[PDB]
C-alpha cells in the first residue's frame, strides 16, 4: 500500500483545510501522509478521483461527497474509506459529523431572540445531508416560536458548482433579502456568510441597526471583523483527532461506527440590535 | 506512472489554494489531477512528501519549497518538477515566480506616499528567495525616499513553523512596533497581514488615524474589512495557468523556461490617513 490518505474535499471551505491539519497532525504519527484532491461540487471530477486513488492504491480514502445520492463502485471497496461532514444516503460506511439541526436550531433562535421574527436562511445545495439538518434546525426554532415558515426566505446555492459559486449565491440571496426589509440572517456556511458580509458591506446598511448575522464556521478574521461575527463553531481539532483515530482503525481493519459532535456557538458582536 | 500531480504547498496561506484551483483546472484537460499536502513549513516533513510521491510514481511535482538551500536526491530526478513562488539557490528545476522587489517597493512607496517617515516590515523566514525579494524592495523605496535603512523596523517569522507561527509573528511585530509609535507598515504576506490586523485590532489605535497598512496577497476580507485592505496582488489566475502549461510540457519531455509574472497594487482605505 501507498503511504498516503486521500482526503476528497468539495470546496475550498477553510473549515475542510482546518480538519485536514488536525488529520494530518496525528497521521504522520504512523508515517501516513494526507493529500487533499477537490471535487469542487462536480461529480465526475469526484469519480475521477476516487477511481485514480483506488488504482494508486492508496492506504484509505476519506471522502466528503459532493451528493448524498452516490453509490460506491463495488470495485472501489477494496480500500479503506469514511466519509467525513456528509453521509451518503444508503451505506453502512461510518462518518464524521455535527448534529446538523441542533447547530442551525441554535444559531436561527439566537436571531430570533433579538426582535427579528422574519429570518433569512441561506443554505447551500439541498441534496447535501448538512443542509437538510440546517434547514430542519432552522424550522425547528422557527416553529418554537411560533412563526409560521415562509420559503421566500429561504435561499439555496442550487445554481452552480465549487467555492465561488457558493459565495456569489450567499451575496445574490443576501441582496434580494435585504432589498425586502429582512433583518435577520443565518448564513450556514462560511462561503454564504462571506457572500452575505459583501451584499451587506456593499448595500448602505449598518450591522448592529439594520440587520444582524449569525454564521457558520470560525475563522480568525471574525474576531477582528467590524462587528466582530457570531458564529456557529465545529469542533475541527476533535472531529480531526477522531478522524485519525477512525481511519487507523479502518486501515487495520477493525469495526468501526459513526461519531456525530456538537458545534458551540460563539457569540460576538454581529447578533444584537445597538 | 499515475494522473496525479503533487502540489506541495509550505502553509494554509490562501495564496496557495487559490493558485491550487486554477492549475487544477486547466491540468484536467489533460486527465491529469492536482493533490495537495503541506509541509508546514518543515523540511523533514517536505522531504518525505516528496519521497511519497516519488515512490508513487506520480506524473509530476510541482513545489513550493520551504528554503531556498534544498538539492534533488538523484533517485527523484525521473518524476517531472517545477517549483512555484520560490526559487531555489542552485539548481535546474524551472519556477514560475512574480517580481518580489518590484511587489515591496511599490507597497513601501505608497506608505511613504503619506507624511510616515519610519515604516515597519513584517516579513517571512529569510532563507525564503520571495522574503529576500521583498525585503530589496523595501530597501529600495526607503533610499528613494533618502531616508536610511533602520533594520529595527524590519521583523521576520522565522522563529517557530507554519501557518499559526506566521500569523503569531506578525501579532507580536506589530504589537511591538505599534508600542514605538511606528505609523506605516508592510506586511509581507496574508498570514503576517492578518496578525498585524489583530494586533492593531487589540490596541486602542485605529487604522488611517493612527497607522496606516499595506498588505500581500488578494482575499476575500479585502473589500469587506473595516477599512477596506490595500494590498500587493498576485496574478493567481495567470500563474495558475502558465503553471499548469509548464508542468504539461515537462511531463511530455519539453523544454521549459522559468517565468516571471508582475503584481499590482490595489489601493483601497488602509493606506492614507484621513
Ligand atoms: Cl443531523
Ligand atoms: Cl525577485
Amino acid at each position: 500500500r501507498s503511504n498516503i490518505i486521500a482526503f476528497i474535499v468539495p470546496d475550498q471551505n477553510p473549515f475542510f483545510t482546518e480538519v485536514l491539519t488536525e488529520i494530518s497532525h496525528e497521521c504522520q504519527k504512523h508515517h501516513l501522509h494526507v493529500a487533499v484532491a477537490s471535487s469542487e461540487e462536480n461529480e465526475d471530477k469526484q469519480q475521477d478521483l476516487i477511481e485514480t486513488f483506488v488504482s494508486q492504491n492508496v492506504s484509505a480514502i476519506i471522502l466528503v461527497p459532493v451528493k448524498s445520492k452516490f453509490q460506491m463502485k463495488r470495485e472501489w471497496l477494496k480500500i479503506p474509506i469514511m466519509t467525513l461532514d456528509r453521509e451518503l444516503e444508503s451505506t453502512s460506511l461510518p462518518s464524521i459529523t455535527v448534529d446538523n439541526e441542533e447547530a442551525a436550531y441554535i444559531a436561527t433562535k439566537r436571531v430570533l431572540e433579538s426582535t427579528c421574527k422574519e429570518v433569512g436562511l441561506l443554505l447551500a445545495n439541498p441534496n447535501i445531508s448538512t443542509t437538510i439538518g440546517r434547514k430542519n434546525g432552522y424550522n425547528k426554532a422557527i416553529s418554537e416560536f411560533d412563526l409560521n415558515v415562509n420559503p421566500s426566505l429561504i435561499h439555496y446555492s442550487d445554481q452552480q458548482l465549487g467555492t465561488n459559486a457558493q459565495i456569489y449565491s450567499g451575496y445574490e440571496a443576501t441582496k434580494t433579502l435585504l432589498s425586502k426589509g429582512i433583518k435577520g440572517i443565518v448564513a450556514t456556511n462560511h462561503l454564504l456568510l462571506l457572500g452575505a458580509l459583501q451584499a451587506i458591506k456593499e448595500s448602505e446598511k449598518e450591522i448592529k441597526k439594520d440587520v444582524i448575522i449569525v454564521g457558520f464556521d470560525d475563522s480568525y478574521w471574525n474576531e477582528i471583523y467590524t462587528p466582530k461575527l457570531t458564529v456557529i463553531s465545529q469542533p475541527v481539532k476533535e472531529m480531526g483527532q477522531v478522524a485519525a483515530k477512525m481511519i487507523y482503525k479502518l486501515i487495520k481493519g477493525k469495526d468501526v461506527t459513526s461519531i456525530k459532535l456538537s458545534t458551540k456557538l460563539i457569540i460576538r458582536e454581529s447578533c444584537s440590535f445597538n
